């Protein structure tokens, strides 16, 4: 338990558009709220580009969620400012909660295969999903209550799995264990969606997800490039 | 797990009608919202006509949903295009969000037989029975803590009460693992609501479903025609 | 499974009253959305007078809904009819969704204690109670792993205890595996509210409801008559 | 089943305060409201003066609801006529549905003892705590599967736990089975808050409770006596 | 179970911000709100100098809530006296519920390190995590139905585990047994967001976590210093 290193502080925000106010509001203003929420996305891209966080802005297939952002952030208290900035834009008025998801990128720090996996640059692949899981403590299956051994072999059958759908699917696993309802948030990155069915399915026939995964809702999305933002709010 | 062949992307939207703020609008109003509506199903038809994709709609019964869109379609990115064009509708400002579910037609690719179960032209049955599904995970019962074989015979029993109601029922099964919150969608389309009844409820009593079926909400709803839809939403 | 006999489809549609808009009506237009209401119910009067259906309307207890409307019609495309007919209602702007239930009366069909039973006509008792409910299919307690036999035996007690509540309370169960989210409707109706808590209490002690019952929400309420529909809404 | 007797009915009705809106009320509106709600419950109190009835008000801490009537009364269709009065006036406009519980003052009706129970004039105890329970039908935990004797015996020590905090906490069990959605209401009536906590935990040690009661929401609060509404609603 | 020693109420609201609606509100109207909300507070610190109670608030990363108070007062009417007046301002407008927590300060009350721990000055620490929790009453894992012994040798463990992380997570536990739905609220503290993580993480590898701990949702902030408030609410 102690064994686990930590990297950036993760909030996935998932909000969903109220596109019946979004289209009452006049065009002029329609326009100055996305000027105003492209400048809050740009103030993040600098913060990327210092790699001091990062960011994804995917829109939500379905209708859990209309668009999740995905911020990366080395404190917890600048996830809070970000989230508390977004809220008050014009934009996010428009933009009403939907989920969110806090978490610590989770695998020494300076060693950098460690540094690239705890400080991570979000891919900006064509699509993601998210869930976040647990690991059951259900009776017979209480993965708490297995040895470390156990465990440990439990996960070396995962990671053959994962590592499968590597060079497909980027995973970034994010502990959630006393930031959230969940244990891990796990987001993936794949340009093709279809690759985290894959991932995800056969990940079930591995003992470790069959036996111990207890899974939340998943969240499938695709890129939201800034340049479609303009476009993708277009009433 | 890497044995299932894999079609269209595939998103049952289940929205509400909003009778009352609908009501209020003009009738002119109304009407255009109708006929805004109806050219964006002439688009999706398009879409069926080229073979690029399908749809259906259902208008449902009871207040879970009031109408099911259910829309295949070749990539998840055409899919959020489709809800998206939906949502920024007139119409859609009284079609509240109900549920949603996203899967990919699951069963090589070029065989006839396959391309037609990956790629289907979905039915225009009088009626359309939907729930997601789930495989138990659960103690004794954990169908992914099976062995392939077990599964097998598991699921021949499965095949053989499916054919039983197959001339009666169509079956789209869409695997929505690591697109939604649960394993599959199962879509049926029946001329006759009751067979939907009499298979499920059969296939309750084989194991597969006895012991290894979790399942979500149903909707049942009946089929709308296009030159119904003015007449449904008429007030 | 295929031994049971399919009558009548049952919508109980739920709905709350939002009595602080519906004051805020006025007097006259409340006036004509109750004449048009009762001219709707006089519609369904006529189709219960033709054998073609039936109906009842509860005044619901608690917060969990206020009115209950509950459709028999032997087309589940009657049954949308009659929802959407009511939803179009003004009075039904007032009625918010607060639950409903589709099934089938199930129980040869030419049969006059068959006919009756799947064909029926609606007891006019002064209340009604109702709950989904289903067979547990969990572990040990698996009533769809269970022998024909077993089954038989274990619904002769439930029988037994049913009967001693006979000439009491009336029941009407409605099988909605495959329309709804539970396998079965239970529709109580007595001149005494109590009988269907001695009834239901005594089941629960009899194996079949002890082990295998799931059971849902249950609903009781007041037989509305239409000469009490006016007084009841009146602000 | 036969043997437990049946009193009053009994409705708790949470509601949580609308207080934005409350405050937007004019001040003699707000006046009015109050006056109207107080005559309301100047009824009621001549219905517990007549002993044809009983009703408390508590305010309720915590978010769950704000203020909780509750209302013994010989019949269930007065029970409806009352929350419909209730749901009639203005100030119930602003008195928000939160939770409600219907169940019966459950246990030779002649016997006073018997009487005072099942026809309880409830208690003007400075707090009072609600929580609606079953009986577990899981697995081997299954209270119904259970010997009458088992069972006895199980309550007997239930009985024991009861009787150390009787002359602090009073207790009026409500049979529920067939009224709502589970078996027993717990109503708790304690000059002393912490009693509640005191005799809820202790009976958790108890075989019955450790090992029988399944629980839904606690809630706890404060005697609103009549003379304090005005104030209480004070904006 | 007499043994649990009983200091203060301790209140947990968490409320989300209506910033949509608050930006709506004129500058000035939104200044009085915040001098209101603060003067309010002022209260509360003045309780708090004079050894009557403690409070905190903290702003709460995520959608879950927005602010959390966290109030603790000798009396459970105290307590609701505070939600009301709360309630009562018109920056209260702009909390919606969230979430909301009641329950007491548990461990002779004269000792001082009981007298601290029981009435307990919140900590000004820069985070802070809040998650209800049961302990299991499920099967094989009923804590309830462990000897007082075996409790007490898991509860030592349990104990080994907080130790490593004081003087870095401070750690109020308060039972809510009969005030709320779960048993026990955990309130920790740390100037750190992380070792929240690491406390909850370690402790659930402990036999009472992994086999016992039924957990609810998880809150983590920051703290809302007062001369913070202006500025998170200037828009």
């Amino acid at each position: 338990a102690a064994q686990t290193l930590d990297g950036w502080y993760c909030l996935h925000d998932f909000r969903t558009i109220d596109w019946s106010a979004w289209k009452t509001l006049p065009n002029e203003e329609r326009e100055a709220a996305i000027s105003e929420f492209l400048a809050l996305v740009d103030q993040w891209e600098t913060t990327e580009s210092e790699k001091q966080g990062s960011h994804a802005v995917y829109t939500i297939v379905g209708q859990k969620a209309d668009i999740l952002f995905m911020i990366l952030r080395p404190t917890l208290d600048e996830l809070h400012e970000i989230e508390t900035a977004l809220n008050k834009t014009k934009l996010a008025d428009y933009l009403l909660p939907a989920y969110s998801y806090v978490s610590v990128v989770e695998l020494p720090y300076q060693i950098p295969e460690v540094r690239r996996r705890l400080y991570p640059i979000l891919p900006k692949t064509n699509y993601i999903c998210f869930y976040p899981m647990d690991k059951r403590r259900q009776g017979n299956d209480n993965w708490y209550m297995l040895s470390m051994e156990q465990r440990r072999e439990l996960m070396r059958a995962h990671g053959m799995t994962g590592r499968k759908y590597a060079g497909k699917v980027t995973q970034i696993i994010t502990g959630s264990v006393g930031l959230d309802d969940f244990e891990w948030g796990v987001t993936l990155f794949s340009d093709d969606a279809l690759q985290f069915k894959k991932l995800v399915y056969e990940m079930r026939f591995d003992e470790v997800s069959a036996r111990f995964g207890e899974f939340g809702s998943f969240f499938v999305g695709t890129r939201l490039p800034m340049e479609n933002v303009s476009s993708f709010f277009h009433v």
